Formats: structure tokens, sequence, C-alpha cells
């Protein structure tokens, strides 16, 4: 079983790594961890504290593996508001879109009733992998938060 839940996003793997990386500290910080790839609305309770991760396709392009949760979402809008979540974006982030393909899940479950903790990460994955500024440091400041 897991406590936070991860919802892995992306179709070339970027998500699917980092989803793996925040899960290890997570699991090292002592908290339970699962990195759902491409889950529905109907594969997911009203209630916990989840964290979104996708790619942008360059375009604002969800990824075919979790883009349908936006249209799952907002097609029957249900009663969230009780789901805490993360968000990240991750992409080579000199295009026009800009880590913005992850802004349509989270405005959906904010929509919905729940909320973000924390704030957004960006990820910028064209010329390096990462550089300089951990996802560790930002989860950091998130289970500073959710406690």
């Amino acid at each position: 079983m897991a406590d936070i839940t991860l919802i892995s996003g992306s179709t070339l793997g970027g998500a699917e790594y980092v989803a793996e990386h925040l899960a290890e500290k997570l699991e090292e910080a002592g908290f339970t961890t699962e990195t759902l790839h491409g889950p529905l609305l109907e594969d997911l309770p009203a209630s916990g504290i989840w964290l979104v991760i996708s790619s942008t396709h360059g375009a604002g392009d969800i990824p075919d593996n979790l883009s349908p949760f936006y249209e799952a979402l907002q097609e029957q809008k249900p009663d969230l508001s009780a789901v805490r979540f993360g968000a990240i974006g991750i992409g080579s982030r000199e295009y026009d879109t800009f880590c913005g393909a992850i802004d349509k899940l989270e405005a959906e479950l904010k929509n919905s009733g729940a909320k973000q903790t924390g704030e957004t990460l960006k990820i910028n994955i064209l010329d390096h992998d990462i550089p300089e500024d951990p996802a560790e440091e930002w989860l950091g400041s998130w289970v500073n938060l959710l406690k």
C-alpha cells in the first residue's frame, strides 16, 4: 500500500524516471509510495495526497499516457474537496510551451475542489537531465507542508 501515490505521466519515460527518483526519496523520508502510470479518475478515491507529474510535448499537449485524466475530470466534475496534490511539469524548456501541460490537470483537480500543496516544479530535459536544483530540495519543502 502507498500513502503518497505518484501519478506518473510520460510517453518518453522522463516522468517515470522523476517519479521513481522522488518515490525513493519519499521512502527514505519514511512515506510509502506507488508510481501509477496514467491512472484515470475512476481509479483514484476522492481523498489522499497525490503527486501529478507530466511531460509537456513542447506545445502544451499532455502525454497520451495521462491526458485522458483531464477529460475524465471535466466530464464528471466530481467532488474532490479532500484530495491534496503536488504538480510537476517536465519538458524541453526552450520550447514556446513551458511545463504548461500540467496546468490543465491541476486546474480540473482544483476546480473539482482539491488543492495543491507546495509550489509547481519545472524540470528542463532538453540540454541537461536537471543540472543543479534537485527535485529532492522541492520535495523537502513539500513534506514540510503535507506532514
